[PDB]
């Protein structure tokens, strides 16, 4: 069932020092997630214009955001285009190497940590609130996945057998212990409204 | 050879009020336009990982910035992926409706303009610069295509038949009598060094 795989070094040593750096912005992971999940419902709103059968696995186009206090976990829920197997063991990451690297650089240039969603590789700020990382996703043409890393140099792919969910892209952040700000309603409201406020998607966040 | 089009009503009155509104802060064209192709690399970049015979048409991402004070243009040209005859007819009209009008809503409750590429409407703010905007690209599935709009409500369309350019898109700015500043050497390296500054591909100036 379980297959573990290497990161790269490059994005090793970013998620370490993502993991590592006093940082204390750390509410910029949301926006990163978020316009991650724009984009991916702007990919499958254009691909569908061209094959409306693209949409047969889910009509809307939205965005939720689910605390669980009890499972200490902030989920970003998409109905985006979602990621195929290749993407999450291979595409994704050899897009990262070079992002990874130009951010880095422009670290040790003075540029600071808001800044890598520039560089294509803003998903690893998940990492400045969440010990884990879960991610659950669903492409039209292949089988419903999940990915999830602790960091520390691994992570794992395994096809999914929890609540089928038709097509997108689920984050599950599991919070430090003293991240759990980003589990009130208020401080997401707060977030949301100062970084994401344009967004063209429904964005509902949901309540305990 | 030539096919003329009406611009949905939603779209020709954006491009009248970035043409009438007064608005002094109009260099936030070139972010756009490099930003736009900027997006086209990635897709055709990250297109290339699962069918690499899709660089075929030309291997070099990067995008060159083309002044020409004879005949008063700016043009950005990039490698990237184009865009199909349905692309400049049809698609992305389709998808300039909604970002239209979450812009305009935007307006009214008081964004400003520089915002413009929030709501993926961004290459329209061409026109705070340019009389007309001549637009050649080629995407792999597809012929040369000559676009073509000094708005007024309508654009046109043709096959192209100038210098093959292998895959990519060209956007060819005609300056307004009172624009050419963006001609300048120093002015566009200005522009490029405050807010395309961590583009991840070159950006060549080229210089007369
Ligand atoms: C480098 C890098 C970029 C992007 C990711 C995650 N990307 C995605 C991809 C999709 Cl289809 N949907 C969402 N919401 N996120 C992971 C790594
Ligand atoms: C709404 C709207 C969005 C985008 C455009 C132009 N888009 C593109 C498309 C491509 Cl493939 N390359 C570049 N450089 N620009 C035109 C209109």
């Amino acid at each position: 069932e379980v297959e573990t795989f290497a990161f790269q070094a490059e994005i090793a040593q970013l998620m370490s020092l993502i993991i590592n750096t006093f940082y204390s912005n750390k509410e910029i992971f949301l926006r990163e997630l978020i316009s991650n999940s724009s984009d991916a419902l702007d990919k499958i709103r254009y691909e569908s214009l061209t094959d409306p059968s693209k949409l047969d696995s889910g009509k809307e186009l939205h965005i939720n955001l689910i605390p669980n206090k009890q499972d200490r976990t902030l989920t970003i829920v998409d109905t985006g285009i979602g990621m195929t197997k290749a993407d999450l063991i291979n595409n994704l990451g050899t897009i990262a190497k070079s992002g990874t690297k130009a951010f880095m650089e422009a670290l040790q240039a003075g540029a600071d940590i808001s800044m890598i969603g520039q560089f294509g590789v803003g998903f690893y700020s998940a990492y400045l609130v969440a010990e884990k990382v879960t991610v659950i996703t669903k492409h039209n043409d292949d089988e419903q996945y999940a990915w999830e890393s602790s960091a520390g140099g691994s992570f794992t792919v395994r096809t999914d057998t929890g609540e089928p969910m038709g097509r997108g892209t689920k984050v599950i952040l599991h919070l430090k212990e003293d991240q759990t700000e980003y589990l009130e309603e208020r401080r997401i409201k707060e977030i949301v409204k100062k970084h994401s406020q344009f967004i063209g998607y429904p964005i509902t966040l949901f309540v305990e």
